[PDB]
């Protein structure tokens, strides 16, 4: 139930499939990207967090979070896991291939905050609901996207090979990313997603 | 070795024994307070983190921290665990007893940042070295303290009853404490402990 897929959506890049992993750690793959689309304002990505090992690390953690326990704003239903994710991995970043590396491209990572602005992550239990939170997303855009997510969603088994300690390790790094909240507040304002219509914790 | 005691020291309160636990969670007790002393400028506390379950959650986590991997400033030796602690639990707060609660007083907690200012935590592998980082601490103060720590240090077994997920849960709450770094930068400046003479990450 709470450990059910969580879709995440957002802009990977503004003009102003790929494994989904956590903070680029290639052993922390938590799902895949269901659809991608160059919308007029940027390149929108809708991903699917499907790793049960991950969702369980998260579910157990959310249960000890004060932030998560205060819940959403008003008529929205509490979703402990969807909210732990929203307050932990609040931004997206796309990684492409390089000639330098050991062996839209390499993968998509969930981060504390993205680097390019407007890369706010919006988690949800529904792909339409998620694409629906974005006012840049035209009905049309929502069509090309839905057409795709209808071919990618929830084999090699569980792709998650990190653990509880890995996540706890980078939660400390995030504490030392400067201008995190500020950048995140600029992002939700740029992209138009409010904590009144979604689970945005920033 | 890295999983050896870590002493923490600092002011619990300015004028301008007790179980040591993590963020007041009474199941996350990580050690005890070895000495306490009302120094002229406040009430100084030197604690001892002794829980092997805790030190192991921490050691494994520090190994995935970028902050921890950059190490200390200059001639100081890298201490992954001492640095994960310094960047995670950067402040102290004293909890006294209340008539309200279920059944200097109740306990001392390690927090992201303390509430009262000047409550910066300084971790170390040595009690003298730790008391020694504080320029308010007179040789005298250091005597009353040492006399005590020579009676408290490293039975009911391991007092730690939380887990990896608990810690990961509050690492997210810390991300939403406003003016954390600022308060921490004010604290190390108030108390006189520099990242040039200790492992302060703030």
């Amino acid at each position: 139930q709470a450990v059910a897929p969580v879709y995440v959506g957002g802009f990977l890049a503004r003009y102003d499939a790929l494994p989904l992993n956590i903070n680029h750690d290639d052993t922390a793959v938590v799902g895949h990207v269901a659809a991608m689309q160059s919308v007029r304002d940027g390149l929108f990505c809708l991903g699917c967090v499907t790793s049960p090992r991950f969702l369980e690390i998260v579910r157990r953690a959310s249960e000890k979070s004060e932030l998560v326990s205060r819940g959403p704003v008003s008529p929205l239903q509490p979703d402990k896991v969807v909210e732990f994710l929203s307050g932990s991995y609040a931004g997206l970043s796309l990684s492409s291939r390089r000639c330098d590396d050991v062996e839209p491209f390499k993968h998509v990572a969930l981060c504390s905050v993205g680097r390019r602005r407007g890369t706010l992550a919006v988690y949800g239990r529904d792909p339409e609901w998620v694409t629906q939170r974005f006012p840049d997303l035209t009905a049309a855009d929502r069509d090309g996207l839905r057409a795709q997510w209808q071919r990618c969603g929830s084999a090699s088994g569980d792709p998650f090979r990190s653990d509880s300690y890995g996540l706890l390790g980078n939660s400390v790094d995030a504490l030392y990313i400067r201008e995190r909240l500020p950048k995140l507040r600029y992002d939700k304002q740029l992209v138009g997603v409010t904590e009144r219509e979604s689970y945005v914790k920033a």
